[PDB]
């Protein structure tokens, strides 16, 4: 199937992404893990600050739409299935879910960049691989998941963004 | 909890703690995943050679002792396995993504130096600086939950020392 996240949602979808390997002694995230993990000062561009129940309209909706699952501790906690689950079709490498969590927490960004940002996701070798792991999402069959972007003036290297928001313009 | 795993047990639990952070794409394995895993000539200390019924043998004594889970869907018949050891629902032990970097390197790879435990255990998590590596193994030994990892008496020449887990039940000197 094909995704075009709201940018919120793909904030809820990068927020359990990111803890699942980052903090897994936390995973699966309660609703209030979520709204934390949201509503961060770091590593989140932009910064936002949602209501509980915003987020809890994203976590049922993204649950239907079968992206999440509720596990039952009276507290309940969620589970991603975006990737790697032991029936959806979408499979990632450790390096491309790091790479695709970073662009939705932190939007358009260049290969110097997802190199330290999700370094703690995966830590890349080289800056090699974060551009072969930024190519294969993009050259993939099952659509392209990356898509790069126009350079910026002054810069010598041009940004990367996901495909699960929709459109992409520049 | 009591610990009392056996060679065989694990190399087991720590090919799935692996597989689930390098290799989340396969994660959880089939029954002939945890063989590969097991018989892998890298990462290994020592290198085995066990076969699909011992392996199986072993992932159905750990699945009754609540230390992996069978996963079963409908329409596939080939069971994956994964992981009960640390940081599930039900269970008490938490391990941070260092600490159980670490301490699946030591189930894998037997008694390590920490310089030797980062260079191994960077792919299940990059360590800032050795002090990280030395400050998660001193949680470990330190954790009123029980000792996780000793440490042992330096070998002559060493300036450092080498760490062991406790899952295995009895370590000396």
């Amino acid at each position: 199937m094909k995704y075009q996240l709201t940018a919120l949602e793909a904030r809820v979808i990068g927020c359990l992404l990111e803890k699942q390997v980052t903090t897994p002694e936390q995973y699966p995230l309660s609703v209030n893990g979520v709204v934390t993990a949201c509503n961060q000062k770091t590593n989140r561009e932009p910064v936002m600050n949602l209501s509980e129940s915003e987020v809890q309209e994203q976590l049922d909706n993204l649950v239907k739409r079968h992206y999440l699952r509720t596990v039952s501790g009276r507290v309940t906690k969620y589970e991603q299935r975006f990737c790697n689950s032991e029936f959806g079709d979408l499979k990632l490498s450790a390096a491309e879910v790091a790479l695709i969590t970073t662009l939705l927490l932190r939007g358009a960004q260049t290969p110097g960049e997802l190199r330290s940002r999700a370094a703690r996701m995966y830590e890349f070798s080289d800056m090699a691989e974060v551009e072969l792991t930024l190519e294969q999402l993009a050259n993939r069959e099952d659509g392209p998941f990356v898509v790069r972007l126009a350079r910026e003036p002054g810069k010598r290297e041009s940004r990367y963004m996901h495909l699960f928001s929709g459109e992409v313009e520049d």
